C-alpha cells in the first residue's frame, strides 16, 4: 500500500486502470484533457484531446482484432475514441444530446458499451462499433428527463437515474424501475429526495444519494427498504458529515465506503456491520475501485493536491 | 413560560405535580430524599425519608375519604406511602424483590414496575394499609431486562414492549431489537426508557438519539426520527431523554427541544441551548381546567424547572 502523488492542482474527475498504469479525465480545466499515469514509475503525461471537460472513461478491448480504445465522456456529449497503442488514430462516435455521464463496459457473449447522459438516457454502442467513425448506438433508453441524470451503472444490469433504480437485460427493455425518493422508514427524508451517485449489486441493491450520509439498501424483488446503513453513526463509534462520496465491494462479503472527509468504512453485509474503520485517510476520499486483486483510491487535499493510494 | 431555579446542585430524579406545587425525589444524595416546591412562592423544602434513593413518585388521589398519599419507590425496593395533609402519616407496603423503577396511576390501579422485570399491581383502597400485598405480580421480564416506562395500558421492559389492559394478562409483547435493520443497530440494542402512545409507539431507548416509531396492529416497524440528522438543519449527540405529545415533544442530551408533527412527521419548532440538559419533559394539571407543561433541565450543578401554559 504505497500513495503516488499527481502533479499539483490537478484535479481528477474520473478514473480507469489497466507496468500498470491508469488513465484520468482532468477536471482542472474546462477543455478535454486526458491524463496517463505510470503506476510504477509515477510517470505523469496529459494532452488535451477534446473541447469540453472528460466526465468519464471506459476502456473498450477487442481480444480479436488486438486492439484496446480508450473512450471519453465530455460535457458538450462527445464520445472521443483513441487508441492506446497509436495515438494519431482516434474518432468520435455520435454525439450525445446532452453530456456524458456515465461510460460502462458490459458482456452478455457479446461486449458492449453503455453510455449514460446527463438528460436520462442511456445509449448503447455494440463492441466492434467502437471503431467506426461516427457510429450510431444500437438503442437509446430514454429513462428520464433533463432533471434526472444518468450517472451510475453496476452489474442483468442495474442503474441509477436521478431517485430511480433502473434494470435491463439482453433485450435492452427497462424490466425494473423502483422509485426511491419515498419510504416511512427513512431515518431522514431529506437525504433519500437526491440523485443516485452510485450503486452496487450483491444480493440486495446498496446505493447512495448526493449530499446523504445514508447508504440505502433495497430489495430486488420486493422493491422495498431492506434496510440503511448510516455512517454518521459508525464513524462516532464526533462532527463528521458522513457524505458518502463513493462505494466499492470486496470479493463477497465486504463492502467499502468512502466518504465526503478523509475517512474510510469497511463494512461486513452478512451478519454484522463493522469490520474495518481508517479515519483521515485523505481530506476527501473521491473515487474507489478494484482492478485487476487490487484497490485504488483516489483523494484530494486542499491549492489541490491529488493522491491514489494502491494496495 | 417562566424558569424556577431550583437550589444549587440539587439533582432530580423523579417528579409530580399535584394542587400549585410539585414533589421531587433527589438524586444528589445516596439516601430517600424527597422535596417538595410551591410553584407559587418558588420556596423549597426537602426531608430525608428513606434510607435508599427515592426512583419513583406518584401520588395516589382517594376522592372518597379525600386523601392524597404520595408514594416513592426507592433503590432498595421500599414503597413509602406518606400523608399529604399529615407528614406524620406514612407507612410502607410489601417491599420489592429489587428497585423501583416505575410508578403509574392508572376502579383505579398503582402499577409498580421494577428492575428485575416484575410489575406489582396494587388497588386504589390497598395504598392506606401498612404492608399491603399487590393484587398481582407479572414476571415480564428478568433481572437485566428493568421495567422502565408504562403509559389499555403500554409499557417498556428491556427491550420488549407490553401491553395489558384488565391486569391479569400480557396481551402484546414486541422485540424491538429487531429494528437492527434500519439505521444502527446499537442504538436498536437498548433498553426503552420512555414510550408515548397516540396512534403508533413512539419509544426511545437509552443512549441513543433515535425514536422508534411501532405499530400497535402488525407489531412492526412504523418509522425512525433521527434526532442527529433534525439538530443538524453540528457535533451534538442528540441522545433522547424524554418525549411527550401535545404534536410531539422530545428533549435530548443537549439543551435541545424538537417539536415535531405526528400526521406529517415535518419539523414544527426547535429550541436550541434551552438549558444545557433537558432531563424530565411532562403535562400537568395544576387545578380545575389548568393543563401546564413542566420541563426540567440542569446546567457545579443549576437545576431548572420551567413552566408554561398549554
Ligand atoms: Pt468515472
Ligand atoms: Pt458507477
Ligand atoms: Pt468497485
Ligand atoms: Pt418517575
Ligand atoms: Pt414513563
Ligand atoms: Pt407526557
Amino acid at each position: 500500500s504505497r500513495r503516488i502523488l499527481l502533479p499539483k492542482n490537478v484535479i481528477v474527475e474520473c478514473m480507469v486502470a489497466t507496468n500498470a498504469s491508469i488513465w484520468l479525465g482532468c477536471g482542472h480545466t474546462d477543455r478535454g484533457q486526458l491524463s496517463f499515469l505510470d503506476l510504477n514509475t509515477e510517470g505523469y503525461t496529459s494532452e488535451e484531446v477534446a473541447d469540453s471537460r472528460i466526465l468519464c472513461l471506459a476502456l473498450v478491448h477487442l481480444p480479436v482484432e488486438k486492439e484496446s480504445w480508450i473512450v471519453s465522456g465530455t460535457q458538450s456529449g462527445t464520445l472521443l475514441v483513441i487508441n492506446t497503442e497509436d495515438g494519431k488514430k482516434r474518432h468520435t462516435l455520435e454525439k450525445m444530446t446532452d453530456s456524458v455521464t456515465c461510460l460502462y463496459c458490459n458482456s452478455f457473449q457479446k461486449n458492449f458499451l453503455l453510455v449514460g447522459t446527463a438528460d436520462g438516457k442511456l445509449a448503447i454502442f455494440e463492441d466492434k462499433t467502437v471503431k467506426l467513425k461516427g457510429a450510431a448506438p444500437l438503442k437509446i433508453l430514454n429513462i428520464g428527463n433533463v432533471s434526472t441524470p444518468l450517472m451510475c451503472l453496476s452489474e442483468v444490469m442495474w442503474g441509477g437515474c436521478g431517485t430511480k433504480i433502473f434494470s435491463f437485460s439482453n433485450d435492452f427493455t427497462i424490466q425494473k424501475l423502483i422509485e426511491t425518493r419515498t419510504s416511512q422508514l427513512f431515518s431522514y427524508a431529506a437525504f433519500s429526495d437526491s440523485n443516485i451517485i452510485t450503486v452496487v449489486v450483491d444480493t440486495a441493491l446498496y446505493i447512495a444519494k448526493q449530499n446523504s450520509p445514508v447508504v440505502e439498501v433495497w430489495d430486488k424483488k420486493t422493491e422495498k427498504l431492506c434496510g440503511l446503513i448510516d455512517c454518521v453513526h459508525f464513524l462516532r463509534e464526533m462532527s463528521y458529515s458522513g457524505r458518502v462520496k463513493t462505494l466499492c465491494l470486496q470479493k463477497n462479503t465486504a463492502l467499502w465506503i468512502g466518504t465526503g472527509g478523509g475517512h474510510i468504512l469497511l463494512l461486513d453485509l452478512s451478519t454484522r456491520r463493522l469490520i474495518r474503520v481508517i479515519y483521515n485517510f485523505c481530506n476527501s476520499v473521491r473515487v474507489m475501485m478494484t482492478a485487476q486483486n487490487v484497490m485504488l483510491v483516489l483523494g484530494y487535499n486542499r491549492e489541490i493536491q491529488s493522491c491514489l493510494t494502491v494496495w
